[PDB]
């Protein structure tokens, strides 16, 4: 039995630029046991990394019912921060770190 093995092993790609694994890489703590915040600590955060908000904030509230004690001080108020933000993302962008851009087709050939 574990949880934090399969969890921690991806923290890494979530930052890697590939977010879809991510997701997928902290999903099965909301099944193995769902009793912990944590498991809404990272997964809303790599939802918002795609452009799924609406899903993001869907997770933001059912992290803060396991935040309940000092195990989470933290986490407590970083899903409150990211629902607070996503319900100005869902359909905005003012955050980006993988937007991407070309030449207007007539710049100064250099």
């Amino acid at each position: 039995s574990q949880f934090e093995k399969q969890k921690e092993q991806g923290n890494s790609l979530f930052k890697q630029g590939l977010y879809r694994e991510a997701v997928h890489c902290y999903d099965q703590l909301i099944t193995a046991q769902p009793q912990n915040p944590v498991g809404y600590s990272n997964k809303a955060m790599a939802l918002i990394k795609l452009g799924e908000y609406t899903q993001a904030i869907q997770m933001c509230q059912q992290g803060l019912r396991y935040t309940s004690t000092a195990e989470h001080v933290a986490i407590r108020s970083k899903l409150q921060y990211r629902l607070e933000l996503a319900q100005g993302a869902v359909g905005s962008v003012q955050i980006p770190v993988v937007e991407v851009d070309e030449l207007p087709e007539g710049y100064d050939r250099s």
